[PDB]
């Protein structure tokens, strides 16, 4: 897994029953019928799913970005360099590996994964952000992971002031995911063009957003 | 502000325009500008944000700031005294140094490293829980054998009652009904030395304390 590849996503909602509901029915996945959720398809590991806890008052769910790093720790000392903020560690993450969350110049967070150790309809293919700073997003991304970061896994699109902005995964689908979505309760907010095809940013029912993929 | 002091609470809403049309029918305050600052007799109250603005898990109600003199020795102490760090510490501009905790039972807690008396004042925050004193010890473990003891108090409730820290708020007997009206729902009643205090849910959902003085 190469610096700055996205390597997982992680939903965190205050209704996990119904995002099961929906994203199964959406992409098909499944799980076996605990505060997380592994969904699977065609006997790959694509994502979980996981309770916001407990709260008094109202809560939005989100997928939260995960990108490698081969050193959680030489990430931190750098990131602050870079113009960005350390928000969380570097943490040990019971032998999975090592993990810090880092914001960019603009307030983006992503989660950084320093591991100790498929692509198809529904797998989860990467993850993009969106931003109205693209350029000093940009400087802070490359001089963290390499000048080679974000030109054609992940990568970095301009969008105005009225776009959602941050990072957001990005799903594999066909054309028909787009209405199939819409009939289940999402929301399109944005259409646009990738190398490999149109991309969908979608409004979840429980709010949080990702993108479909068309290929 | 002596450690462990109440100095600032915050409400993230999904309807801030709301939520200005309930605490200013409550509570009187006055508004000006992502955020809202809450004002009353010229001074800030408080403040009220979008919890939609920005995207990624997000939880929304009021936060409670206690002060500490040292954002990063009170990271380090955190997970020591049995709990954990949930967020930062990270610098808030030039304000100061803030980090999320979250103690043994699991409540969130902000603590705020810096760099008003009368009805609508804020007046503390208050924790409810379930292991008065499990979390007593973490925060005695913080910010000394003095806190919580004879500004923040910390409530021994059951297994059915709201839990966590919650604002205070001085108000009259009469902001209970009012709340109600307005589409409120009383959680729980209980004394201080001070006066009754009246746990209140909020129309949209946020939990807040009246203390009825
Ligand atoms: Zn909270
Ligand atoms: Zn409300």
């Amino acid at each position: 897994p190469a610096p700055g590849e996205p390597t997982w996503v992680d939903l965190l909602t205050p209704d996990r029953g119904a995002a099961l509901q929906f994203y199964s029915a959406l992409f098909g996945w499944e799980f076996s019928t605990s505060p997380y959720t592994m969904c699977r398809l065609r006997g790959r590991e694509v994502c979980s799913i996981g309770d916001l806890g407990e709260n008094p008052g109202p809560a939005l769910g989100g997928w939260s970005s995960y990108l490698s790093v081969d050193d959680a720790d030489a990430a931190a000392a750098a990131v602050p360099e870079l113009g960005g903020a350390v928000l969380l560690g570097p943490i040990d993450i019971l032998a999975q590996g090592r993990m810090l969350l880092a914001g960019d110049p603009s307030g983006h967070r992503v989660g950084l994964w320093q591991a100790k150790e498929d692509d198809g309809i529904g797998a989860y293919t990467r993850s993009e952000l969106l931003t109205g700073a693209s350029a000093t997003d940009g400087a802070f991304y490359r001089g963290l992971f390499g000048a080679d970061f974000a030109t054609e896994r992940a990568a970095i699109r301009q969008v105005g002031p009225a776009a959602p902005s941050g990072w957001y995964p990005c799903f594999r689908a066909q054309e028909s995911a787009v209405p199939a979505a819409v009939m289940l309760g999402a929301s399109v907010l944005l259409r646009y063009d990738c190398p490999d095809g149109p991309a969908v940013v979608v409004s979840a029912p429980g709010g949080e957003v990702f993108t479909l993929l068309l290929t």
